[PDB]
């Protein structure tokens, strides 16, 4: 047990705990920068957590354990000296011009510049950026004029997937982060998705914009863009128009759209219950044909490019049915000419995605049929947030309007896509209908649901029993194969999700600071958005989406064979065998 002074106030505590928690635990400010994920840069502290204790000086506040005897001091002098300091020598490497910055109106370096009243001893202004900037990545981009070596990206990407494919590297004789070995981050083993940009304080790591693709098209006279959004966006871009957390706003998203010139609204929801169609037909053909198990999910590309860069003999248990993005975009391009007279050429279909990894599944060669892609472009939320405030839309006052139905509506299965075990339960609704040839009451499975790693249930689907795991996040699926849970039972259907939470925590999301993480649990908030349209959606699986009903009943035929199987489907191969690798 210890008595702790700090800024003069007695403490007495069991607790063993850093500085930094007990002051944020007792209201006590202490600035942080590079503390995040409960790590620091152990190889280059940022020591802007510094405080004083008496005795022994100078500490960093996010890493020094309270002790008994200790007298602190938050906030004099010498402290805000040094830490002021600190941010004057991050200036200097820092290309200080927030104006036509993407993170302008949530920077958490602008914060603590603003704070401290920090200046550089010299402007950081490179005459030649070319060589700060890659953009080599479909996904990703790195700007090091920005780099402060916080190294959160580092350590951010080993903690969700655990492939550690965000380095430290020595490029000659200093220190950049990156790829392994400098290389495009696509051509590593990177999953694509973006939770390095998430936990970038700055500008530094980005999305490959897909903008200018967007306007072009917008703007182009013969061109009809469809505009469709993942089941995250409606749960999570009012953030970025300060109107907190866990407010639906779709309606006012598909008024924004409609404001920003888009020719067509409609819902990635109405694929995601198109992927449930086959989905769900498929693991019944499975079972019909006692395999082969178990079943993946195929929707979530950093989870397909974690299986092909570690796992290629699961290749070929991943379902067929494409992604939600990839088989409405298929559909776009053949049933909507053929219920507008729209040429298909003329289509150009994109999406707003809560995923940096959607962008590299959209441009991967064979996702396009007859020379027409599947989907044209896909913007992040943060990138339609963008759009939306450079048209001066004034996204908070708008009124709600409606998806165009053909392609929009969706039930309330497709809705909980979002969230990890969203899929899971979405497709068991109409797995048991489709195998038990019934209309059953009880759709609810809340095992599956929620922020726990590694999910698994027992399913009973026509008098049998089936085992389902949900994996949520890329480190736990690492976990779930490293540690030979997959052969502890027979798994018949596994979800995996790349990041944490599910999409609602995608690495196109908005940046959520520090403290804010710390007081609202994001993903929750995000998916209860989601959650609450199923409970209050008429229609709650995937096969009673009327839209979705007409289309297969006078365009794609019986799911899961003939056209469907054709045109909705996409296999993944691993390389055959050769010499060397
Ligand atoms: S990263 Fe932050 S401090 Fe740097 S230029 Fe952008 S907004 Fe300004
Ligand atoms: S995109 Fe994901 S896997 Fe790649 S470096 Fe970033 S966090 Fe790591
Ligand atoms: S890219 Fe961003 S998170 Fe990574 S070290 Fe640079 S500033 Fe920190
Ligand atoms: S979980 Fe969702 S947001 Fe994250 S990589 Fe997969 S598809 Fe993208
Ligand atoms: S926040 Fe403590 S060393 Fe960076
Ligand atoms: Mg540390
Ligand atoms: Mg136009
Ligand atoms: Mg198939």
């Amino acid at each position: 047990m210890k008595t702790i002074i700090i800024n003069g106030v007695q403490f007495n505590t069991d607790e063993d705990t850093t500085i930094l928690k007990f002051a944020r635990d007792n209201n006590i400010d202490i600035s942080a920068l590079c503390f995040l994920n409960n790590c620091n840069n152990d190889i280059n502290k940022c020591e802007i957590c510094t405080v004083e204790v008496e005795g022994t000086g100078l500490v960093t506040a996010c890493d020094t354990l309270i002790e008994d005897g200790m007298i602190i001091n938050t906030n004099s002098d010498a402290v805000n000296e040094k830490i002021k300091s600190r941010i004057s020598q991050l200036l200097d490497i820092h290309e200080f011009k927030c104006g036509p910055c993407n993170r302008r109106e949530n920077c958490e370096f602008l914060k603590l510049v603003i704070k401290y009243k920090a200046r550089a001893s010299k402007p950081f202004l490179p005459k030649d950026k070319t060589e700060y900037v890659d953009e080599r990545s479909k996904s990703l981009t790195v700007d090091r004029t920005k780099c402060l070596l916080c190294g959160r990206c580092v350590n951010a990407c080993g903690k969700n997937t655990e492939t550690y494919a965000m380095k430290f590297l020595n490029k000659n004789g200093k220190t950049i982060i990156g790829a392994e070995d400098e290389k495009c981050f696509d051509d590593t083993n990177c999953l694509l998705c973006g939770q390095c940009i998430i936990a970038c304080p700055v500008a530094a790591l980005s999305e490959k914009s897909h903008m200018d693709r967007v306007k072009n098209a917008l703007n182009a006279p013969e061109k009809h863009v469809i505009v469709a959004m993942a089941p995250s966006v409606r749960a999570s871009i009012g953030e970025l128009f300060n109107m907190g957390f866990g407010v639906d706003v779709t309606g006012k998203i598909y008024t924004a759209l409609r404001q920003l010139g888009f020719d067509k609204i409609f819902d990635i929801n109405f694929g995601a219950d198109m992927t449930i169609m086959e989905e769900a037909t498929e693991l019944v053909q499975r079972i019909e044909n006692n395999g082969p198990f178990p079943m993946f999910t195929s929707c979530c590309p950093g989870w397909v490019r974690q299986a092909e860069n570690y796992y290629p003999e699961l290749l070929n248990n991943l379902s067929s049915a494409k992604s939600p993005q990839q088989i409405f975009g298929t559909a776009s391009k053949t049933y909507y000419p053929s219920i507008s007279g729209l040429d298909p050429k003329n289509v150009f279909t994109v999406t707003v995605m809560p995923c940096t990894s959607k962008k590299f599944e959209a441009d991967r060669p064979q996702m396009e049929k007859d020379g027409l892609r599947d989907i044209d472009a896909v913007i992040t939320t943060r990138e339609l947030a963008k759009m939306i405030k450079d048209a001066k839309i004034p996204f908070a006052k708008l009124e709600d309007s409606e998806a165009d139905p053909a392609m929009g509506e969706y039930s309330g299965a497709g809705a909980i896509f979002g969230a990890t075990g969203g899929v899971m339960e979405a497709a068991l609704r109409s797995a048991k209908d489709f195998a038990e040839n019934a209309e059953l009451e009880d759709i609810e499975y809340k095992q599956v649901r929620g922020l726990n790693g590694i999910k698994e249930a027992e399913v009973e689907i026509n008098n049998n029993k089936y085992n389902v795991a949900v994996i949520n996040g890329a480190s736990n699926l690492f976990k779930f194969m490293k540690s030979g849970m997959i052969n502890e039972k027979q798994y018949h259907f596994i979800e995996v999700m790349a990041c944490h939470g599910g999409c609602v925590n995608g690495g196109g999301q908005p940046h959520v600071n520090p403290k804010d993480l710390e007081k609202v649990d994001i993903k929750k908030v995000r998916a209860s958005v989601l959650y609450n349209q199923d409970e209050h959606l008429s229609k709650r699986k995937s096969h009673e989406n009327t839209a979705l009903v007409k289309m297969y009943q006078n365009y794609f035929g019986k799911p899961g064979e003939g056209r469907a199987h054709e045109i909705l489907h996409f296999k993944y191969k691993k390389s055959a065998w050769s010499h060397p690798q």
